[PDB]
C-alpha cells in the first residue's frame, strides 16, 4: 500500500459516505412528499397514525398512499397503458414512481 | 426453416407497426416528414421511424409527462421502452382527442 | 440481500425520526436552526440532529431534571441514551404544553 | 520488589481505603436521605421500625420507600417514559435512582 | 387483510346499514 493507494481509498471512502448522506436526504424528501400528498388529496382515514395503529410498515403506508393517489387522479386507461394492467395491487416500484409522477402532473393540470 | 418463419413473423409485425405509425403520422404532423423526403435527406428507415415517433410524442403527449415519466424534457435521447410508453400515451391522447 | 433490506428499514426509521424532529423543531425553536442554514454553517447531518435535540431539551425539559436525571447541567456532553430520555421528557412536556 | 514498587503499592493501598471510606459516607448520606423522605412524604406505616418488624431487609425498605415516592410524586406518564413500563415492582436500581431524582425535582417544584 | 381489504369491508358495512335505514323509512 503506497501513498496513491492511500489517497484513492480515502477519496472513495469519503465519496461513499457523501452518497449515503444524499440518499438519506432523498428519503427525507420522499417522506415529506408522501405526507403532503396524503394530507392534501387523501382522506383522514389514510393518515400515517391510524395506519400505523393498524400494524402496517412505513413503506406499506407510502405505497398505499401512492396507489390511492393514482386511482384518484390517473385515469384507468393510463394505468392500463403504462402499468399494462388495471390492478395496482402488485405494481409497487419504479412503475409506481412513474404512475405517481403522472398523478402529480394530473393534479398540477387540474388546478 | 421455422426459425426463418418466425423471423418473417416478426418482420411482418414490425412492418405493420411501421405502416400504422406512418399512416397516422401523415394525417397528423405534416407532409415534410414523409418517408420519401426523409429518405432523400439521408435517414435510415429505423431513424425515420424513431424520429416520427418522437414528433408524435411532441404533439399529443404534454411536456410535463415527458419530464416526469420519461425524466427528461428532451425526447432527443430517451429512446427505448420509455419511448414505447410515450407513444402509448400519445395513442391514448389521440384517442381522446 | 435481505441484510441490505433491513439496513434500508433502519435507514427509513431514522429518516422518519429525523423528519419528525425537524418538523416539530421548526415550529418551536427558531428558523435560525433550519437544516439548510446549519448545513451552510458547516455541520454534519447527525451533528445537526443532535444539536436540535439538545436545543429541544433546553426548551421543554426544565433544568433541574437535567442536573438530576442527566446528572449534568450542560447538555453539551450528555449525548446517548440519556439524551434519548431527555428528548422523551421533552416530548411529554410539549404534549402537556 | 524495589523502592518504586513499594511506594506504588503503598499509595494504591491508601487510595483504596480512602475510596472505601468515601463509599461508607455515601451510604450514610443515602440512609439519612431515605429517613428524611420517609418521614416527610410517606405515611407512618412505612417507618423503618414497623417494616423491620415485618421482616424486611434494609435495602428492601429503601427501595419500597423510593417506589412509593415515585408513585406519589412522579406522574404515571413520566414513569412509562423513563422506566419504559408502568409497574415499578421490578425497576429497582439506577433507573430507580433517576426516578427518585425526578421525584425530588417534583417535590422541589411543588413547594 | 391489507389496507384495501379494510377499506372495502368498511364501505360495504356502511352501505349495508344505510340500505337498512332506507328500508326502515
Amino acid at each position: 500500500l503506497s501513498i496513491n493507494e492511500r489517497i484513492t481509498k480515502e477519496l472513495a471512502e469519503v465519496e461513499e459516505r457523501e452518497r449515503i448522506e444524499k440518499q438519506l436526504l432523498l428519503e427525507a424528501e420522499r417522506i415529506n412528499e408522501i405526507d403532503t400528498l396524503a394530507k392534501a388529496h387523501l382522506s383522514n382515514h389514510f393518515n400515517k397514525e391510524v395506519l400505523l395503529a393498524k400494524g402496517y410498515t412505513l413503506k406499506d403506508i407510502m405505497q398505499a398512499q401512492r396507489r390511492e393517489l393514482v386511482r384518484k387522479f390517473v385515469p384507468i386507461e393510463q394505468i392500463k397503458a403504462i402499468a399494462k394492467v388495471s390492478d395496482i395491487s402488485h405494481i409497487d416500484g419504479e412503475i409506481l414512481e412513474q404512475l405517481v409522477s403522472l398523478a402529480k402532473v394530473n393534479i398540477k393540470l387540474r388546478k
